[PDB]
């Protein structure tokens, strides 16, 4: 997260870290056994870390649970990042508490101008790299369809939206991938892609979760 703020320990209790001997992506807890992340985060050997604040120190409240299933959308395209969504099943159910909590799926899509919360342990620099120990947060609005497509002509599908700030300085970034964009208590986006981080005229691009609610439900019920 570039230009954000320290969230505060466990203030984003649905935020998970995906770990393979290091943090490599975020995710969102949607029930005690399932996490939503990005398809481009797929790999073997995923450990889900719930209840985290400082990802480099055991502080208490962590739960570490291996992934037992990682389900990339069948129509994911790694070149266009269309359908950039993955479901992870946990080997055992998480224990839900004030610090480890699910986020609701949308019942309808969000509109332009809606303010959302974006969070993660990704890079905090727009030039160069710096990775934080504790979770970072950013408030950011959804942009209009016309401004999104203006920004990235011929690259925005109906399964994407743009959010953030065209003036530069405030964005998600590498390592935030797969993490949440939450609007009015609903998981509306997944951190997916962008041109650089926090660059002028190049906002963040997010997977449009409302288009996937039926697929998510249908996939969880059959697995
Ligand atoms: N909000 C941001 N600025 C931002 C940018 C990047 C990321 C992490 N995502 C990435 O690095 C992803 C993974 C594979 C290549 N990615 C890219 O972001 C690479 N760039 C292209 C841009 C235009 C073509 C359409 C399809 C997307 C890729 C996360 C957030
Ligand atoms: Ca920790």
């Amino acid at each position: 997260i570039v230009g954000g703020y320290t969230c505060g320990a466990n203030t984003v209790p649905y935020q998970v870290s995906l770990n393979s001997g290091y943090h490599f992506c975020g995710g969102s807890l949607i029930n005690s056994q399932w996490v939503v992340s990005a398809a481009h985060c797929y790999k073997s050997g995923i450990q889900v870390r719930l209840g985290e604040d400082n990802i480099n120190v055991v502080e208490g409240n962590e739960q570490f649970i291996s992934a037992s299933k990682s389900i990339v959308h069948p129509s994911y395209n790694s070149n266009t990042l269309n359908n950039d969504i993955m479901l992870i099943k946990l080997k055992s159910a998480a224990s839900l508490n004030s610090r480890v909590a699910s986020i609701s799926l949308p019942t309808s899509c969000a509109s332009a101008g809606t303010q959302c919360l974006i969070s993660g342990w990704g890079n905090t620099k727009s030039s160069g790299t710096s990775y934080p120990d504790v979770l970072k947060c950013l408030k950011a609005p959804i942009l209009s369809d016309s401004s999104c497509k203006s920004a990235y002509p011929g690259q925005i599908t109906s399964n994407m939206f743009c959010a953030g700030y065209l003036e530069g300085g405030k964005d998600s970034c590498q390592g935030d991938s797969g993490g949440p964009v939450v609007c009015s208590g609903k998981l509306q986006g997944i951190v997916s892609w962008g041109s650089g981080c926090a660059q002028k005229n190049k906002p963040g691009v997010y997977t449009k979760v409302c288009n996937y609610v039926s697929w998510i439900k249908q996939t969880i019920a059959s697995n």
